[PDB]
């Protein structure tokens, strides 16, 4: 009964059906996937820096665009050849079907609500993929013509140099424009605003006054919405995409508490950037900062599963990595499971034949109840200018020394078998190499543990646990090693 | 004005006044040096495993003791000679002054009243200070004689790992037994219970079962109080030290928000164990947990000044890195500054001769603005067990790279002169070019090398002189990019209006 909210990103559908030619039948039965699971709500987002509608007062994804050109025409020209293939695909299926005279939007808002799903628009107030070509198809005008207007001017290391500065009124007017456009066309049960794609609105040591800034404008986004409920006769919410922990949220200029504590907003999605989703979040710390607000808190997930930043392995989570990230949120108090980077096909769980089940048990304790999962240590990509950065992995251990690490396993364990997985890097180990305790008990040596995807490409070595020494929360793995040793991937594995 | 909480330990006053043979006059001139500065509470720590004063409940230090006996006798048999005169030094005085009928926490409440002063008892909840000698005089005897009681039996690898489980029943009733004490024989306005002596409570992995142990322990103590209050005729608060992120406070089961919203503690103590002072600490997301509930949270301060862990740097704070701190966390909502370890000797600030002016400034804005301050970046001593760290220094910078730090200056300066100061180890001495540096992206001129005061690095530390209007109220942000790869030691600003 907390259930799921599942984001449909702005790209993927006119990508992925491509070359078809779409009927009203076919855009319709993309919303019936999620018919009768846990799914409360789709997070529909329209757009990057240009719009996937047919927008008058933003540009929609094919302005610039020949439709019986050739691929290397003015709008695809800055691509490799192999790109301009992939490109054109949104750009063509996303402009044939405004030709066709249909609406991708209205008509999945209307399947939605015929299906008993609330239909929300969840808006990227600040993207910025491919910002290092400045003559990039997905780039508006706007962004291209006001190099003044971006948040970094003295360096480019990273795309986020190139983002808005929300700091400037001309910026704040721009995506105003879009929000104004959105609540006139589109009927929705709710507006998300993405201040998570990609997070950095103000110039570095400004997010203070960043802070004040975004509040002032999610109350005129508050203020708008409450006139179009007296135009729509129903309650119109207003959601919000947070970073991970307050101290970050609050250092990149986002202070949702005093969101919350003013009723600008009624949902909060704490999640990471995309790195990898965090299987280990603060969330009853936010549930004491959200308390008597009446706010939705969920907790985002995403696809990836990474066990540090500069790891190689870039796999997604599986049922098995999502259930484990579940069952902990949802035991910490989370309102929902927010789902980003988790659509049909393309971007997607590697594992997608088992997306049906995901859909109809991640949402609750009781359809995870007695079923295996794993619960695998990440890390937060995401740190406000100049904070100090906690990365758990890789950790080295020296002969004599103790490393720990500690992760949450949600609801303490049905009776079957409970494994602590460590993986060792650098090409290794005996049964008495490593001493593995888990909340003080030593844990058998039980080999190399054979895991399915996602995993390492280093051994990994299962230490079994005593049933009775698994506690509610957070289970402490604590080793000491008899050689030095570093650690690349620590989970839980638990199969009820 | 906020104002100052300042904390005098167990052991200070006995050590440093060993041989002296103290008058009930002398004892309470201890409080008068305090007296019309800015510190409203003195917090009076009187126990370590044992009590400083005659306890009738617990082992007093001096349990075992010959006063006519020589340094080689039992109690003090374990410590090398010359330990054995400091530590008889606290021994002896604790016990001379009950002899002559002189309870030295009577006479300093008493005396703290007089001169205005609100008289705090502040608890050590878990000392730990040399249990790697089970034979020495400071541990408890039923310390001693129940190791089955520690928190963690399977290693000593840390003081903290032979400190008590308060997840037994027997180590609750034997920490109330003391607390039982000091309400009846001392009638204070408020008793601080100070977990962060030495922090660590629980077994490894029983955290979260010790959070609803400490709210149930505080519960009984704020019961107790309420009778007091009765029977004294006055308001008893009660108040906890508590670490420095409310992640890490709860991750150690101390759970202070509902502790203030159940109405258990009206002031918290956010703070740093020991290692160093924060500079930097959440104050904000602190206060926004503690909206409503009428709490007084003070930012704790440590005396020692160090840049990162593995430092061999044991230098205290100034005056002038004092005044950054308490400008910088006044400035962010702190009710109180806090001050431990800032005695009036041997433990103490190494500018000792600054401690009238510090105890008259750093309590207040209005005697902070127009005066000489630093703000230096330090870390966080305190983690749960298995929570990822996060220590900004060292950090290097290869060519080409970025790196950024963040000190919290408080209000923006005044006209005058802002150093953004950068110490680089490795013996290398950089050019005016070799660092690019920025503050809230504004270029900073180079100035050269900075003649620092102590506390300062052992290695040479670099002057950029920051454009006045580039620097905003509360957070400023040095950027840096290197031309040759270097090592950061420390960072710092320095505001001389
Ligand atoms: O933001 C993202 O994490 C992502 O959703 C990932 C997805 O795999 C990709 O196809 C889209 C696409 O790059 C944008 O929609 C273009 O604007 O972006
Ligand atoms: O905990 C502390 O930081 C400290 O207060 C520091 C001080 O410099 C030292 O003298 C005392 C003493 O070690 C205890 O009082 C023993 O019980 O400890």
């Amino acid at each position: 009964i907390p259930g799921i909210s599942l984001n449909e990103d702005n790209s993927h559908y006119f990508y992925t059906r491509a070359g078809r030619r779409l009927s009203a039948e076919e855009v319709d039965s993309w919303v019936d996937q999620y018919a009768g699971t846990q799914v409360k709500e789709l997070m529909l987002c329209p757009n990057c820096m240009r719009t996937s509608y047919a927008s008058q007062v933003w540009d929609p994804i094919w302005r610039g665009y020949d439709p019986a050109g050739p691929d290397d025409q003015p709008l695809l020209a800055s691509l490799p050849p192999e790109e301009r293939v992939a490109a054109r695909g949104w750009i063509h299926t996303a402009w044939q079907l405004h030709q066709d005279g249909i609406d991708i939007y209205a008509r999945w808002i209307r399947r939605c609500r015929q299906r008993g799903i609330s239909p929300w628009i969840s808006m990227r107030m600040n993207d910025v993929h491919y910002v290092n070509d400045e003559r990039c198809f997905l780039h508006s005008e706007f962004w291209r013509e006001n190099p003044q207007l971006r948040r970094v001017p003295y360096r480019f290391a990273e795309w986020t140099d190139r983002a808005f500065d929300y700091g400037r009124a001309e910026v704040r007017e721009h995506h105003l424009k879009l929000i104004r456009e959105l609540a006139a066309r589109y009927d929705f049960d709710g507006l998300e605003l993405d201040w998570m794609r990609f997070g950095f609105h103000f110039r570095p040591g400004y997010e203070a006054e960043g802070a004040e800034i975004l509040t002032a404008f999610t109350a005129e986004v508050r203020r708008l919405l409450d006139d179009w409920e007296k135009r729509r006769g129903h309650k119109i919410h207003l959601g919000a995409r947070i970073p991970s922990r307050p101290a970050t949220a609050l250092g990149l200029g986002m202070d949702a508490v005093t969101w919350a504590r003013r009723g600008l907003v009624d949902m909060l999605v704490i999640t990471p950037f995309w790195a990898s989703a965090e299987t280990d979040m603060p969330v009853e710390i936010w549930r004491q900062l959200l308390e008597g607000t009446g706010v939705t808190l969920a907790a985002g997930l995403e696809v990836l599963l990474r066990p540090y930043p500069d790891s190689p392995l870039f796999q997604t989570n599986s049922l098995e990595t999502v259930r484990g990230a579940a069952a902990s949120l949802l035991d910490r108090g989370a309102q929902r499971i927010y789902l980003f980077n988790y659509m049909d096909s393309q971007t997607a769980m590697e594992d997608l034949e088992n997306y049906p089940t995901l859909l109809r048990e991640i949402g609750s304790l009781e359809t995870l109840a007695g079923k295996p999962r794993r619960h695998v240590l990440t890390f937060a990509d995401t740190w406000a200018p100049g904070e100090p950065r906690a990365i758990p992995l890789p950790a080295t251990c020296r002969p004599g020394e103790w490393r720990a690490f500690r992760l949450h396993t949600g609801p303490k364990p049905e009776p079957g078998e409970v494994i602590a997985a460590l993986g060792i890097e650098g090409g290794a180990i005996g049964p008495e190499t490593l001493e593995v305790r888990v909340n003080g008990e030593l844990c058998a040596f039980l080999g190399l543990v054979d895991l399915s995807k996602p995993r390492p490409d280093f051994p990994v070595y299962g230490f079994s646990v005593p049933l009775a020494a698994m506690r509610r929360g957070y289970n402490l793995i604590e080793v000491t090693a008899r050689q030095e040793l570093r650690f690349g991937w620590a989970e839980f594995l638990i199969r009820p």
